[PDB]
């Protein structure tokens, strides 16, 4: 596991529909072959997983049936939105990001070495 | 899969008691998990495959039971021994020289969104 740096809005004013968007971008190395992002809501110290979806980099997010959250992703961005909100609700919500990427393999070809071999008697 | 040069003498000569050894380098990014060294045989357009061995960077190798080859890695280096040669055995010997790595993973955890969420009337 290496560390990434993750970064998103400060704050956010949910909307009187009680929806609220937010974008958490991130410094990728390239095309992950999965990407799996993670919502977290902290309040009174407790943390609550809010969603969770899985991805490949560049094709859509899609949340479990009836989600709290909606999600895009667009290079090295998660553009997540959160609908149903309401008062109780307030608290600070933590962006997870998981990026998965093929096991590397090098092959090597050497030119060759001729191997000469004495014929005696 | 990545390309990777090796390096190898290009010409060796077997002492009287058929014993002849060479090293084949190689320019890897780092620890391999796995690392396979193959030695194949050219001769009349034809390869054999001589002898395979697995190991880990670093670890020693082991080639399979009674083998013509005997192998000793030390960094970006396999140094390889085989015995037995005769005046027929004489041919072109090639490195095929395989790098192994762990799946990339990257975790990035945000700094939190604070929302805030109206209570209406």
């Amino acid at each position: 596991m290496k560390a990434m740096h993750v970064a998103q809005p400060a704050v956010v004013l949910a909307s009187s529909r009680g929806i609220a968007s937010f974008v958490c971008e991130y410094a990728s190395p390239g095309k992950a072959t999965e990407v799996r992002v993670t919502v977290l809501r902290q309040a009174d110290s407790q943390v609550t997983e809010v969603c969770a979806a899985t991805y490949m980099m560049g094709n859509e997010l899609t949340f479990l049936d009836d989600s709290i959250c909606t999600g895009t992703s667009s290079g090295n961005q998660v553009n997540l939105t959160i609908q149903g909100l309401r008062a109780m609700d307030t608290g600070l919500y933590i962006c997870k990001v998981e990026l998965m990427y093929p096991p590397p393999y090098y092959l090597g070809i050497g030119n060759g070495t001729q191997i000469y071999v004495i014929d005696p008697e």
